[PDB]
């Protein structure tokens, strides 16, 4: 019996794919016609990539595509060479090729999308055992009787507001300002500044050119005043406006083929899940576009709750399993509004960022506070918590508990391997890394678990346990073994056959 | 050829004693006409006791009082046993306990202290050669032919803004109060308004009786719009209207001894220095008064200053050595400046405060953080920076170089004493911890450093070389030996004789 997802963004997308490989059926509407226009992210960071290389979503979209090393807190620089195992530099893939990349990919697996489709209404059932929904169309007001409830439909959610979540947060200043493309004038090079510059008080323009032809802008401005424009569609005579006063120079580029003013709110709802209704993506925290943050918890929400749902639609998941989503995602929601409010802070106020920025300056010194910003601003991190009633803790310095594993290679059968793509069946996955394939496969979770053996892999241990969304949930490095083994299995994924 | 102190404070006093103790004739300037009562200071911290120990002021200040061994920031605890060796707790001693003191010593070392004297100005020579100072007595104007002239007049220094220093800083907001000694019953005419007094904004109320009829009262309020009093006298009736807001209650208020209108900017001073005319205290750097900083950083100023201005009056001076003083202070008031703002932004605005919170909460998790603002808000405080030519950087991180030594005892065959006391002679220790009397003396700097040969002390090396000023310039715990320690004579004591 069905679920129902909303928003074909990002969130909502995956979500669907998550869902409907683990053949579980899901209508997924969106308010849009086509696929949108208005996808104004360009980036995904390390993170968000392994977990698309779990689904194989990413090789395609690497090639051509191009990365840049740096990884900035604020304009401050982080040293990510310091994270551990190797990882991957943020690429410049569109946020539009990669929302279609999960449209056509949604449908091959089999997701009722519904165009032009909004939900206006729904409704627990006092059984509880399901969610009536109502969908406005062209066609007119259905009514669809489903399971499970997902809002994945931005920062304006009406799952989240007519399911009683209140939307927690606040801001000391607005930014705002314009995202889009503009023409250009072409067979003749473009001239003007596009590379992104900032001026002494916080504001912040840059001109991307996509392709010879197309330049997406973006502006950022900081006050206290409320935005003078509502957020609508805008003209492309209030941005050459915009960019003349930040810049000094004029556009000089004509017609706009999309532009859309933007404000900025920092919230973080305090409840992921009410019942049978979930939340996820902007529908659950919002906050100002860095390092691809809001793409990459966007992106980790679906995985994080695809798998454990339909964990409980056939009947395996422990009770416990569903509202681990709300743990584990809350926190990398915390994390993110946090850190992204500490990198606003070294912009605006100007007396407030002159300390702060100095502040960060002496924490930046610190290999602790490198690694951890680095890991989450680029969706590494929330390491989920992982612990076990009774087991004795692994010694100390573990940071492959409840991450997922670096960009290593595997070596099997035949066909080396990204670690990642031993995901991509669905199921858990128990690694063998002896070289011979001693391990005990506990075979009453080989229905939900796929053992894969391969030849050991440098500074990792010789098994390890990953839970569908790929975050280490065991392994024998540390002082465990067999018996923690399988108190790991019961957990995560209950009862053996 | 006298060098003239302006002002009576810490800063200066704790001066005039460093130069005086040297034989430095020393002639500090106050207008106040008796010691002052406006001494609000309760505490005094770890960093500021060892500076006094170096000079037998902290024992007799220390018997009878109380102390509390949490170091916050903002609010916050801050794991302070990480930091390194054994060290003190903050002593509860009263400002004008404690100026009392300095203003003994002084005159027992032959201090011309001057009160009711007014410095109105001050021309450097063409040449260079002399500084000539005016000072205002009700008898006149001497003009004061001197040969240093050093500004610790406070905040608003004259010495400062005549010889053109700019005073950097920048503020948020801006915090007002009133601070001083109410007369009052005790026993139940304290209720809520014991203690200090966090509210739901990021006011505070302190109140702490001193004896059971005096109480000293402390408020600090955050407000975006200028202050409604200037700051000086105050009246009564404006501190209970002040305190009816912040504990909710009225105080029985009796009678005022001293209360007074404060706000609180944020500046550090450009150049500490400008060639024969240096400053030092509130004259170089103030801001929020936490921690003890303010009187840290103001007798650390003295302790570093004087003994370099002595080492250059008695002609042994290295070219360099007194340009240090701007480099070694500077850092250490920008380093305070910068940690006080920090600690402000947890409160106020609370927007602000709600993830600086958060983000904070996240960093104190790390052992180098905690270490760090532990020892910068203690005045344990910045290390000096110590380097040499030929010598390479040790790689190793060392933790006593460019500080003064943890409070251990050294026991000497004539009796034991804390290290702290072997610097009160006002001159370089070579501390040989051999227990054999195996260093090598180089004779050469014999009357400039003193040799005290003492008992191995556990995780301390076996031979160190302090400054006057207590901080380790050599030791042989890591790669130096008898070459370098020869380095560091030249660099900081001068020429061999
Ligand atoms: C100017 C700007 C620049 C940005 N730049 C970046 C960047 O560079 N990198 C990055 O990672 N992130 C960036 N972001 C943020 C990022 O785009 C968002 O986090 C992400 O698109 C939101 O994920 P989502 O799918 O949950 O929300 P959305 O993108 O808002 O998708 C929700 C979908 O649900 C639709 N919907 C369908 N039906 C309904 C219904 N009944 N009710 C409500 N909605 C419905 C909505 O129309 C919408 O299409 C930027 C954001 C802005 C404003
Ligand atoms: C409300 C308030 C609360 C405080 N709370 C704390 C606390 O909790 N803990 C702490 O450690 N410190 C506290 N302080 C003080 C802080 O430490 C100061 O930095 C320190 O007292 C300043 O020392 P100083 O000697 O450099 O300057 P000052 O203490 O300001 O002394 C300067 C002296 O020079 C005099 N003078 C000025 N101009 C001249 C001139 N031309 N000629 C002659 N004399 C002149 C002045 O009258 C004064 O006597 C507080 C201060 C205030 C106002």
């Amino acid at each position: 019996e069905p679920v129902v997802v909303v928003g074909a963004g990002p969130a909502g997308l995956m979500l669907a794919c998550e869902l409907a490989m683990r053949d579980v059926p899901a209508v997924l509407v969106d308010i849009h016609p086509t696929q949108r226009a208005e996808a104004p992210a360009m980036a995904i960071n390390a993170g968000t990539l392994e977990m698309l290389d779990q689904r194989g979503l990413a090789a395609g979209l690497r090639e051509g595509t191009v990365t840049f090393p740096e990884v900035r807190f604020a304009d401050l620089r982080l040293a990510f060479e310091k994270v551990q195992g190797p990882r991957e530099p943020t690429h410049m893939v569109l946020q539009s090729r990669l929302e279609k990349v999960l449209i056509d990919r949604a449908v091959e697996l089999g997701v009722d999308l519904r165009w032009a489709t909004r939900l206006t209404g729904f409704e627990e059932a006092a059984d509880g055992s399901g969610v009536t929904v109502t969908l406005a169309s062209d066609a007119g007001e259905e009514q669809l009787r489903c399971r499970y409830l997902v809002g994945c439909d931005g920062r304006e959610s009406i799952v989240r507001k007519q399911a009683g979540i209140d939307y927690v947060g606040d801001d000391w200043v607005i930014v705002r300002g314009i995202v889009g493309d503009v023409a250009i004038n072409r067979e003749d090079v473009a001239p003007e500044q596009y590379g992104l510059s900032y001026t002494d008080n916080g504001d912040q323009f840059l001109g991307a050119p996509l392709s010879p032809d197309v330049m997406r802008v973006f502006s950022a401005e900081f006050s206290t005043e409320p935005p003078e424009f509502e957020d609508g569609p805008a003209t492309l005579e209030q941005l050459g406006d915009a960019v003349k006063r930040l810049t000094g120079k004029e556009l000089k580029a004509t017609e706009a083929h999309w532009l859309q003013h933007y404000s900025i709110v920092t919230r973080n709802a305090e409840q992921y899940r009410k019942g049978r209704v979930f939340i996820a993506g902007d529908a659950a925290h919002v906050h100002y576009p860095y390092n691809g943050q809001g793409l990459g918890t966007a992106i980790g929400d679906a995985v994080n709750l695809g798998w454990k749902i339909a964990a409980e639609v056939h009947g395996w998941a422990p009770a416990d399993l569903l509202d681990s989503y709300h743990v584990e995602r809350h926190l990398a929601g915390r994390l993110a509004c946090m850190n992204i409010q500490a990198q606003l802070a070294l912009l605006y106020p100007r007396p407030l960022a002159r300390y702060m920025r100095e502040m960060m300056g002496e924490f930046l010194k610190f290999d602790e506070v490198n690694v951890f910003l680095a890991e989450i601003v680029t969706n590494l991190g929330p390491a989920v918590p992982i612990a076990y009633e009774g087991v004795p803790e692994p010694v100390e310095g573990d940071r492959l508990l409840g991450r997922r594993l670096p960009k290593v290679q595997i070596k099997t059968a035949d066909g080396d391997m990204g670690v990642a793509e031993t995901l991509q069946s669905g199921r858990g996955v128990l690694l063998d890394l002896s070289g011979d394939a001693s391990a005990q496969e506990e075979s009453g979770w080989a229905d939900r678990v796929d053992v894969v053996r391969a030849q050991p892999v440098p500074d990792l241990p010789g098994t390890l346990l990953l839970r569908p969304d790929g975050c280490v949930a065991w392994h024998d490095g540390g002082g465990w073994g067999q018996d923690e083994l399988r108190t790991a299995l019961r957990t995560w994924f209950g009862a053996p056959t």
